[PDB]
DNA sequence: GCGGTTTTTTCGCGGGGGTCTGCGCGTTCGTGCGTTTTTGCGGTGCTTGTGCAAAAGAGCGGCCTCGGCACCGGG
């Protein structure tokens, strides 16, 4: 990765680009990309795989598999203003000495995402049809994000 | 309760610019790592002490017959 300053990256990557022919691709079920962590405490995207869930931090990636989830809250806040989804992780993820065994999410309750999930029409009837939908509308981020959780992990939400 | 005065509430329109807001970088304060000084329950070795086969003679107590006497009744 380079970091390339003023207003300059968007020519230094066409000229490349045009040298070699690189053709763009795309991965990962879904990405949910600034999500606020209370716990551990910090900003993290979420991209979701069929296997495993990937939080990638500024200072710590994390590699949960699907099986280690045990549990799924969602709960809203008292606040009237913020929705809390809750993952219990066994085993408990690490920072050092203690651990985090729930992740605690926050979001907005006017936040509103659209997605499309990345799958093939031949995957998703196969595996995930009546798990999964195809797109999301514009709908609450944390509804999307805990039925794509439940879906994944077969875990059901609290 | 009924009639009076006339203030200041409600109604609407135009213009100004302070406040909200998109965007960036930095930092300071929130959160985790590690520790200080001390409290508490955990156990032991040892101290101090407890409830659980005839044969025979010798000696003895009870006992009984008996000796012998004093006594009642009468004159």
């Amino acid at each position: 990765r380079l970091y390339v300053p003023g207003q300059k990256s968007q020519l230094f990557y066409e000229q490349l680009k045009d040298k070699a022919d690189f053709d763009t691709t795309s991965e990962a079920i879904v990405s949910f990309e600034d999500i606020l962590f209370l716990t551990p405490r910090g900003r993290f995207e979420i991209s979701m795989y069929a296997n495993n869930l990937r939080l990638r931090g500024q200072s710590y990636d994390y590699k949960i598999q699907n099986k280690n989830v045990l549990r799924i809250f969602s709960l809203p806040r008292l606040d009237d203003r913020h929705h809390l989804v809750i993952l219990q992780v066994d085993p408990p993820l690490r920072q050092g000495q203690t651990r985090y065994p729930f992740l605690v999410m926050q979001f907005d309750r006017n936040e509103e995402l659209e997605v499309e999930l990345n799958l093939s029409d031949e995957e998703y009837k196969s595996k995930y049809e009546g798990k999964l939908n195809r797109s999301y509308g514009t709908d609450s981020t944390y509804k999307i994000l805990s039925h794509c959780l439940r879906g994944l992990t077969e875990r059901r939400v609290i």
